């Protein structure tokens, strides 16, 4: 009986056409989006018409989609195959990702693994750095469909819901890093300034006692400590919208503000493991792209399928599956300062066997 | 004739320093950026409205802050030290220079010229850099070597961050894990670590400052040491005013789990020794006015401790022992930070010239 190994993270749309559906996802979770309820299948859909059109075209400007999935499902199987040689008392390890917005979503996938009768499964979170807004969405998702697709549970769920500092990733960061730094003239290749930057997040979330600013931070640390604090570093946010107030040090406008006094600036997508529509069109496109430095600004490829970072995977998923631990530490905690309108009220029931 | 400056903001050692710490400290600019154009004008006004409560909480733990003891006790103990790990540099005399208390950087220079200090150290007692701090610090370091020594008799360098230096971790592990032991066992896995250090108002953390994630640093090697044990949270205290400020209040985060929680420990994370933030923010508001007052409970303040002045003599050790006036991350925290008079040059600011 196969143990399942499940990747999980908000999603992107596989190709443009996947817009629609993948902005109503999103337009329909009151995790944080609403109020309303069924005066809101409507007003949904009244959202994600809107913003349709928007959307397809970034996509369409970055070669039509997002590759997250393609990288997810490829970064689960690479995983899979070491946890064989790895973890034999777990056996068979089956590959899967579950998208809390694009396509496949958690409900279906728990479909699929069912008719593939998993007996255990990992909910493998790709976010390094849990937020409630995030690593959190995918677990309450988790347990609506573990209630609604398997109550009396045939499935008895774990939960990896950090990794801020696993070796693996680290050493991918760095290295990747300096394989980027060694593409800088040399003369001034100590002197680039290396942007972190993570996704941001509103400050009503952060000010909530959310985990997520600190832990990105903890990753930093732990790259710069690597490469022996030999360049300058800086810890910026990205991808804020809005009128509300948001995480703050902006990655785009701290780039234009140093892009003149600097002669290098290096982005690194340190809270995400694959490229998506914040490197590929964000950074890439905007950042980059659009301004009068374009020379002297470079951006550290993404972990995608680097093999040191698969391996650092593994290394997580077989020191998880061997502790017996159902979740860090944390999470209770987090569950507790989070915010939403149909959380997990015991974190216990959610995960374990409920035979 | 080698001088080791220990540099903190300071506090009222009598009761009534207050209303001058007060007005020096909001006429500065360079850490809560209230009026580029009036800060000092709004500065005494602040001073003179706030002196009141000020003072009465300085009369609730005492009459003053102990700051300039604590800073002066470790100053001249990391200096023992220091004299018999650096023979290198001959005698090694403790100075302190408060930013907007006592012994103002003005008042020490001086010192420092007339017991000829050839040269010297400025030692952040700021583990982690903040503009609002380290950098103002700096900027007057910077105003007083223009105006005290223009002939450029001291050679000065300075520590500007050390987020985890051994001796600091080690020493609040220690610290945190015998207050756990005043927690009862069937609990003590259970007590929530809040982690407060002293907020930033938001114009200061978008501006690119290095100090909530060199904080975050620091707490995180601290949990590694501890091996993730119990639950933690890193949350921000001390704010004012209307503008907006960092993270979530420790003051908040402490009433909301009051109700969901066995237990909780504070820990002075961001500062080395008691005064009025620990001792009345904490111990007498948080903790003394809270119907929790049992559940909750303060972890030691490093103040005098060994492991943590040994890391500091250990930490000025290795500092000396090198190139490096300042570290690899000044120069980008110059380029970020904002001032209405910043040091252009720090390559001028620190070094021999002579
Ligand atoms: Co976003
Ligand atoms: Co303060």
């Amino acid at each position: 009986s196969p143990t399942g190994i499940v990747l999980m993270n908000m999603g992107g749309p596989s190709k443009v056409e996947e817009t629609y559906d993948f902005l109503y996802q999103l337009f329909a979770d009151n995790d944080l989006i609403p109020i309303s309820a069924k005066y809101q299948k409507t007003i949904a859909k009244y959202i994600a018409k809107f913003r349709t059109p928007k959307i397809e075209k970034q996509y369409r400007e970055i070669g039509g989609g997002s590759p997250i999935r393609k990288w997810s499902e490829y970064q689960a199987t690479e995983v899979c195959k070491i946890l064989d040689k790895t973890c034999p008392e777990t056996a068979p390890h089956k590959p899967y990702v579950a998208f809390r917005y694009a396509k496949p979503l958690t409900a279906e996938t728990y479909k699929q693994m069912l008719k593939d009768g998993v007996k255990k499964a990992v909910a493998f979170s790709q976010y390094p750095h849990f937020s409630y807004s995030t690593t959190g969405s995918s677990i309450n998702e988790l347990w609506r469909q573990i209630k609604a697709l398997d109550s009396e549970r045939s499935i008895s769920w774990s939960v990896i819901d950090r990794w801020p500092t696993n070796e693996g990733l680290i050493k991918a960061f760095s290295e990747n890093i300096t394989k980027k730094l060694q593409e800088f003239p040399q003369p001034v290749r100590d002197k680039v300034v290396l942007l972190f930057s993570a996704h941001s997040l509103p400050m009503d979330v952060v000010n909530t006692g959310d985990a997520y600013p600190a832990e990105v931070a903890a990753t930093v640390y732990n790259i710069m400590q690597k490469l022996k604090f030999k360049n300058p570093y800086r810890l910026v946010w990205q991808s804020q919208v809005g009128p509300k107030p948001w995480l703050g040090a902006q990655t785009a406008e701290i780039a234009e503000f140093l892009g003149p006094k600097v002669d290098g600036l290096m982005f690194i997508p340190i809270a995400f493991t694959s490229d998506h529509i914040e490197t590929l069109h964000e950074i890439d496109l905007g950042v980059i792209g659009e301004s009068e430095y374009k020379d002297k600004f470079k951006r550290c490829e993404s972990l995608n399928g680097n093999q040191t970072f698969i391996e650092g995977m593994a290394d997580l998923v077989k020191s998880h599956l061997q502790s017996n631990q159902l979740y860090s530490n944390q999470l209770p905690l987090d569950f507790a300062l989070g915010k939403s309108n149909d959380p997990v009220k015991d974190l216990s029931l959610v995960f374990g066997n409920h035979e």
